[PDB]
């Protein structure tokens, strides 16, 4: 049999190699065994305020499974859920720690059994995966900058379509009229109540310009990053329904599920959420209340592959399809690709604007990128990724033995 | 006006000074200002899997408020909620980081204004605070060890009453037949479904013996630590109803609020929970579904004094009274005392079996202990504690400047 | 320590100095202590039928706290709630009496601690406060008269915008086709059922003329003063949705919360209410039923600053923002300014058309007015207002000793 | 036709004529007409904090109907509801002012038409009215003082039965161990959460002793005066169910109707409330949620005879029967008797322990007292009372002409 021998934690402070990417700190792990099979995982706190907590949570959780059999993945998941105290009252950090370990264990099991992770998740259901260009308020391809003017948003939409995408996502309210970023800066605090005329006009004009540039057929997902409250989310939705919006993502935060239901009932645009929703239990009220068209769990936050699969299976009975949230290192991308290949209720894959950055790509050994708007799964045993040790040795923070 | 100059984070690995306390690791902070006024706070992850994540979250949050005016407490809270990404989909670790900072800010403001924190929370509403002896499964007073036999539990109860308490709390199922601890060990996995006869008998016998030793008048709170599921929680409740139980704490975890409601409707014992429920949003479904008689936020987890007050005020409209959850360092205790002194809907104060332990006491410079089953408020400016520098220098982990 | 020594009640029958303002009777109080620190408050019954009851309620409540420590503000509030009989079945008059006393106690506590009241409410969250010109059916600035013709309403909108406002409020149905006032006269009794064509046309034409005059960007709040019933409120709302209405205030009275929900579900205009809703308990059904976008408690009716803060905190979890209702003397204005400065869910401040009247301004020592559409908080200890004794000595009605 | 010429308001400070009755201050009015017909009414704020507000509200409302035709009772009621501002967000004081006027108008109309008021309410439905001896915690008959010991309560019960009653009401928790009164004093603040063992025992012992002294057949109503909260109300109910309790009155206050429902569902004792519930709107949630077996509007608070009748008629469709709340002057009694004589859903009449007191009796010119546990209706035109001018001249406070 196998025993876990050590877990390495990498604090990937990208600013050390790429000062461009200073808002960014992937947290990667490697779980090693006495057989010599290792697996890699990722804690999904690469952006916002969380990376150092993410490193910490691996230090908290890793000691509990040193010496244990990695193949009992359900048992290990349940132990973390039940026997840690915080497993039964956890959130983004705790479940991110479980997720990272869980991903690595799936990687190990695939290598042990000689097959890609999608085989272990039910086989090749989807041979290729429709993909969108994500977060175009930061540009696409050539012109990468913070976009303010409607013409700039139109240009980014054209760039993405020229790159062979037939779907894009944009947050048209994140960037204020001065070019400040409302996700991370105290700007437009009124967003949580009702929009001002200028703000409604700013957001609608960006979407209008993008729809004009793209034509009618390509799809537009409107990302809101939980910036709006129930009333402004509905207000803005009604202003943009005329542009044929595919999905309306995180119109408000997920903490009040009844408010999510009210948003969904009050616009014709289908609602997506999930990146800030963790475990089956974090989807129960969203699904039961018929509030969402699309679930977007992050496999590096929601409980990993074991739990992600369960969220997908559950979503299916409410006609809710799945786009895994992906915004971190290469490990998140491969976990998503295996999940999406296997699940019958896949809808679309998210290709983040920064997924081609050198400092992200160099963390791992393989590069999986879309071609002409489509992704395919890795075919090697396990996830099909390893860490690039030449780079990650500089990011090694802790070894749990 | 004032400016935050640095935040110190203390990783209190108590095992370094007391090998008996290796299950515990308080996480303390100190927020310093350019006036020389400092405030102290606590991240409520002293037990279970979480301490190192708690250290990390302070590394993540502290840099965002270095240089800012500490007096703008509501603004700082809201910024953490809104502009960090994870504040709108947090959990135990994120909200614990917010809590510690918030508590340190109230300490600063009390010191600045020259009054105890209870004055800033509305004044001296409750002159003294009824207190219970908490967690008697580990003994009380003279005989402190893991208790197994009904007679041992009866002895603990007598010891508590002799110490001047007229209320105790006990988890009569945590310890199995062999003395193993179900909270942190993989024992009695069947607890989440239905109890076996031996287990029902084991728990009831402990309660029965305790009630016999105490007499009818002293109160028994039954703690379940979310060890049971809906069905076993009800099964066990109905077996112990005959002993006149004051509160039933965490019969199940709080992740499914409808199941909490079902428990509440299926026993005559009033339900308490809340140590694993964070922010006002954490209490909305519990209160609206009329599921709980007593809310138990931990001020070092639930969002601090600012948010804890709001939880208390909200609970009041549903006739839900409050016992702050306290299991950590001396900072958690004083935050609790100030809150409980101010709120009209205080019910009882939790005095944990280890809150008198040297290795916990020695973190801070003052003593606050109950007398004749009652607590009173600190009366000095601010929280009424400082760090004991001679001790905590050995625990200093990071300074954010 | 401090003890309350006396409470003065001022029956401000403005007609004694200003026959123009004969519909108006502010009720002010002053609470004095043995330290020489005094605080002022206001009973929010300056208009409609209530002022003499308001004077009476201070006579009823004041004796109960002579000799008591004013710093225990929560204790005093709770005593009035619990131990007066009518505190637990009260309404506008009883809660107005509690509010006035509560405001004065906050004033005292701010002076005692040397800081403005907003500091005690959580600090400076909002540095400036967007303000609307309120009740333009009575004119703005130059032409103050009862407005009937659509051109007159357009003129008042222009006057307000010229005064530097970017938002206005108007009740376009209060004034009937003969210039009578439906709020206080038995006219258009059919309003509670369904509107007649002429009435629908009258109201819509006024709003249309105002939107035309203002342009598209400035905001229009439509005040209904509970004149309409569920069916006519919806009927009228649907007629005016085309003009981009910001808020629809008091479309019906608050006594049937399910009817409020039905109104909210049946129009795209966000609903505001609250001036006739008192205490947390008066908002529970409004919020739970997701009926309101904006809460408008009057701090001189709803339970004061202590309770107002609690209403704001509660509203926030439903994405409900707050505009304090202000239509009385200068004390109401300052209480609102301190509240709005501190709360994270402020949306807009109400500047009533009569807030510049000489006979109102002369009641107090300071004048706080908006500049270019914005208010700021007072900065002196306490509320930042005192009574102007030269004037108010003529209004002194009772001293409770 | 007739015209109202003046309204006299009497501030009945009974302490001026009887120092034993200093807790009580009836507020009476007389409405005079140009025909010489007068009517009398009562503002139901004779106890608790409210009398002077009640005098004031008559000053506020009276001027609005001087000169009007008193026969248009529905019109006058509706005008107060609709055209005063506060009538659509009132409460105890506002609706009490409406009530007093309304009762005086029915007195006038009965006199004008030459028939007792019950005839105008539908006729003599109930020839006699079962009556209970109310509030035995203050003694009955020979021994009138604050009662403490179970034997004292048993003695009160025997005294009532000897007086010909076959039903009593008692609040067994209002008086503490030391004889202090929890209704108006800050004692037993914990009552709003959960009862302590001593308090549960104290209340149960009083009920037990009473049931023993009475025998099984006579009825016991348990009054709680809204002293308990949801959880303690249920706790105490379940302790006294064994004594066969007829009604449980005001187990909690009426501000949260969902909690009232929860109480109703959690005990086998039928719930009564309504003295602190006003207008039909005050009863809607109570009746629809099937929370109450018996409604207890006070006609001097709930909106008078006009509105009281409507409450009775509405309660009927939910099988809710009516006991009018009566604790005030002789006017409240006769209004009750006429209402109860007419309504098909009468259940029992409340005879308060002080309704026979000289200082209350002497306010009016006639005697109406129960006999052998039964009341009958007055038979003279109108209400069947006049003011005793020789007494009330000393209480005259205002005349509105
Ligand atoms: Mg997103
Ligand atoms: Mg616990
Ligand atoms: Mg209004
Ligand atoms: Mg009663």
């Amino acid at each position: 049999s196998l025993k876990i021998t050590s877990i390495e934690v990498f604090d990937c402070e990208l600013k050390k190699r790429d000062q461009t990417m200073s808002s960014y700190n992937p947290v990667l792990i490697r779980v090693n065994t006495d057989s010599g099979l290792s697996g890699i995982g990722e804690v999904g706190l690469a952006y916002g305020a969380g990376a150092k907590a993410g490193v910490g949570i691996i230090r908290d959780l890793a000691p509990l499974i040193v010496g244990e059999d990695p193949l009992n993945i359900e048992k290990i998941w349940e132990f973390f859920f039940r026997k840690t105290f915080w497993g039964m009252g956890g959130g983004n950090v705790f479940y991110a720690g479980m997720s990272a370990i869980d991903i690595a264990l799936w990687d190990i099991k695939g290598k042990y059994l000689g097959v890609p992770v999608y085989q272990l998740l039910g086989g090749k259901t989807n041979e290729k995966l429709r993909t969108y260009a994500s977060q175009l308020q930061f540009g696409w391809g050539d012109k990468n900058h913070i976009l303010v003017t409607p013409e700039e948003y139109a240009e980014a939409a054209r760039a993405a379509l020229d790159d062979g995408y037939d779907a894009i996502k944009v947050d048209p309210l994140e960037i204020d009229r001065n070019g400040d970023d409302c996700v991370f800066q105290n700007r437009n605090r009124n967003y949580s109540g009702l929009l001002l005329a200028d703000q409604l006009k700013m957001g609608e004009a960006r979407i209008a310009a993008m729809r004009e540039a793209m034509g009618d057929d390509a799809d537009i997902i409107v990302e809101i990053h939980s910036l709006l409250g129930t009333n402004s989310a509905i207000q803005f939705a009604k202003a943009i329904e005329k542009y044929r919006i595919f999905l309306y993502e995180e119109p408000i935060h997920p903490l009040n599920s009844d408010n999510m239901q009210k948003v969904s009932r009050s616009t014709t645009i289908p609602i997506a959420t999930g990146e800030r929703s963790y475990t089956r239990w974090g989807y129960r009220e969203l699904l039961e209340k018929q509030s969402i068209a699309v679930a977007q769990p992050d496999l590096c936050l929601c409980g990993g592959i074991t739990e992600g699969k369960k969220i997908c299976d559950y979503a299916n009975i409410y006609d809710t399809t799945v786009q895994v949230h992906v915004c971190g290192g290469p490990v998140s991308t491969v976990a998503a690709l295996h999940m999406e290949t296997a699940i019958p209720n896949f809808i679309i894959h998210e290709h983040h604007t920064n997924a081609m950055k050198a400092s992200i790509r160099e963390l791992c050994t393989h590069d999986y990128q879309p071609e002409n708007g489509y992704y395919v799964a890795p075919e090697q045993p396990g996830l099909g990724q390893e860490l690039n040790d030449e780079v990650v040795k500089e990011y090694l923070a802790y070894v749990i033995k």
